[PDB]
């Protein structure tokens, strides 16, 4: 997260980071057995660590799960990142407290001008190497398709949506992806791909779940 | 500009110096018409200089326009330099070729990581007095406001910002006050003030251009 600022304490119990041995992605706690996360963030072996605050500094509600099944979307789309979505089921069921627990899934589509909460140990500069130790938060409005369309010409599918600032400043960068972008209580986005980050007219692009909602409770359900 | 270099040719051109009688302070073109520079450069009488590399040579494509009004900030605060920026309108309109050119003004704030680059014909000297003749330019990195406000702990507003080095042997330096900071190609910052040159975790800081674009082009507007 380019231009955000530290995350309060729990107010993003949702969070995730997905690891092989450190953090690649982030993810999302939609079930106390399942995650959301972005499908290029794929690997064959995941660990799950839930309630992490300063991802480098046990704080004591860490939760250290192994996943049991990462299921990336069956049309998922490498080069277009179109379907850029990805279920891990947990090994073990999170325990649930003030510092752990799930986020909603949207009843309605993303409405412009909404504004959501974007989380993530990923980058904070736009140009170099700075990785912050606490997880960091950014508010953000959801876009126009148009604007989306316009930046991104002939990339943004139905499938994805911007949320972010046409000027710049801040935005998701590296080590953000497969993270949370939640708006009025309920998940709307994974951050999915960009053009550079935090570039002028170059908002980040991020996975439309609600386009998922059924698949997402289906295979849920099809896998416990 | 302590630990800096002679600035290439055309490479400054929206650079001007004031003037009341002596060179006190740098500042900026940003309008055919108008400079911008700290509000502590106040003087009743300025004249303007532009296009000026050798500030003790003439080159030939100087431009000696005298301030018609010297507008600094309202709420310019002498003791904290709180809102340290000020407006010149010059009595006649710069002849804008490749030499004296404008700068844009920022449409989004200083994120931090981004090289910007510092320019004066102030003191080079950290201890005691070498002023140079070329103009000296800087390249510095906007450094994150934890950072900044560290350093000068309760000194900070929401209307400063740092740039440079903790180290030390790198930032501006008495005379180029009211200098350009210029990122991406906009005015970020005005060079305000520190707490000694080049001095060792206590970086250049320097006035938020950002928050000041409503007002400047309001007060340009109101007074053309």
């Amino acid at each position: 997260i380019v231009g955000g600022y530290n995350c309060e304490e729990n107010s993003v119990p949702y969070q995730v980071s997905l690891n092989s041995g450190y953090h690649f992605c982030g993810g999302s706690l939609i079930n106390e057995q399942w995650v959301v996360s972005a499908g290029h963030c794929y690997k064959s072996r995941i660990q799950v660590r839930l309630g992490e605050h300063n991802i480098e500094v046990l704080e004591g509600n860490e939760q250290f799960i192994n996943a049991a099944k990462i299921i990336r979307h069956p049309q998922y789309d490498r080069k277009t990142l179109n379907n850029d979505i990805m279920l891990i089921k947990l090994s073990s069921r999170a325990v649930i407290n003030a510092r752990v627990s799930t986020i909603s899934l949207p009843t309605a589509p993303p409405a412009t001008g909404t504004k959501c909460l974007i989380s993530g140990w990923g980058n904070t500069a736009s140009s170099g190497a700075d990785y912050p130790d606490e997880l960091q938060c950014l508010d953000a409005p959801v876009l126009s398709q148009a604007k989306c369309e316009a930046s991104y010409p002939g990339k943004i599918t139905s499938n994805m949506f911007c949320v972010g600032f046409l000027e710049g400043g801040k935005d998701s960068c590296q080590g953000d992806s497969g993270g949370p972008v939640v708006c009025n209580g309920q998940l709307q986005g994974v951050v999915s791909w960009g053009d550079g980050c935090a570039q002028k007219n170059k908002p980040g692009v991020y996975t439309k779940v609600y386009n998922y909602v059924k698949w997402i409770k289906n295979t849920i359900a099809a896998n416990s």
